[PDB]
């Protein structure tokens, strides 16, 4: 309990540094000072170790975000999920994770499909079911719920992941409310009922 | 002319197997079957040297993208233009290039930025000077050709991205007309003068 944390935070740090395949479940036990005969105790392998810290960095970034409330106002709602979408886009694991799941070059589907899953398509759905609501009301139209939150969360992310992974990505709050502001404009103008 | 290109093949080949700081003027030398006093009469350094690598690569993929024509129907227009864009994700086109570029971790922000102008920001400006025609034309409505332009893309690309990325993509050309038609739809219902 106390000690199997010393050893997520042991895999994190070279599963960082070195990539998955080039990690050990060796180098691992020896990092966080445990026998192999522990650390496959607690967990049966690297692949389930991986797994474990992918569902709980996940299911922790998704109660970060908010639930959206109709009732907040249509566009404070949205305004508000894109703000926290991009707040742990830059400052959380979602970059660092793709990276080493692309370094595997599609040795591990099941791990890569866990992560889609639990994070980025999680958080479309999330979006969705407050989409479904806004048409519920008719104060928004569109024939799909994920499609339409897919494209809300494409404006609003825009290209900041290229420029993240370049390294050229540099964002002020105030720069941030401008992706923000953008986006949603746009996208309010394609399914805000013209009236 | 012909001996800086074996230059530039042996230099790409070794970027690519060990990375740019890994990789010395003198190894490129030695690759290539040139003295040093060649190698750097043509070339003033390594930075300039990757330099070079980045504008042909980057105007090389540039050629691969239709000019877009009004003449030929509006959407038939984009949709083609979004089709040959999405070929680049798909065959991977940027994928080695950017991993070199990223794998440097931001200590050479003057060449990552030299990247995004020549290819990223490149394809945005084409697509923007087609939009700026169809404004003119009165058949589309927006404040900024550069914005636009870059909310079609990103629509349009979506989360394929990442999907490749992850080794989760596999596209029929059916689903590729899918992801376009999709893309393509929600901007004209934002930019078409409703009418």
């Amino acid at each position: 309990g106390r000690k199997m944390d010393i050893v997520i935070r042991a895999a994190w740090q070279l599963f960082l540094e070195q990539g998955f395949s080039a990690t050990s479940m060796d180098a691992i036990a020896k990092a966080a000072g445990v026998s192999k005969a522990t650390l496959y105790a607690y967990f049966p392998s690297k692949e389930a170790l991986f797994a474990s810290l992918i569902v709980a960095e996940c299911e922790s970034l998704q109660r970060d975000l908010p639930v959206p409330k109709l009732s907040a106002g249509l566009s404070e709602a949205l305004r508000d999920f894109a703000r926290q979408y991009l707040h742990t886009f830059i400052h959380r694991k979602d970059v660092a994770f793709v990276r080493i799941i692309a370094n595997e070059s599609g040795r591990f589907p099941v791990l890569a499909r866990l992560f889609y899953e639990s994070g980025p398509e999680a958080t479309i759905r999330r979006l969705a079911q407050f989409l479904e609501e806004a048409r519920a009301a008719r104060v928004l139209e569109f024939d799909d719920p994920m499609e339409a939150a897919n494209q809300f969360l494409s404006l609003v992310r825009g290209e900041l992941p290229l420029l993240i992974v370049l390294g050229l990505s540099d964002l002020t709050e105030e720069a941030i409310e401008q992706e923000i502001e953008a986006g949603l404009k746009f996208f309010l103008k394609a399914c805000q009922p013209r009236a």
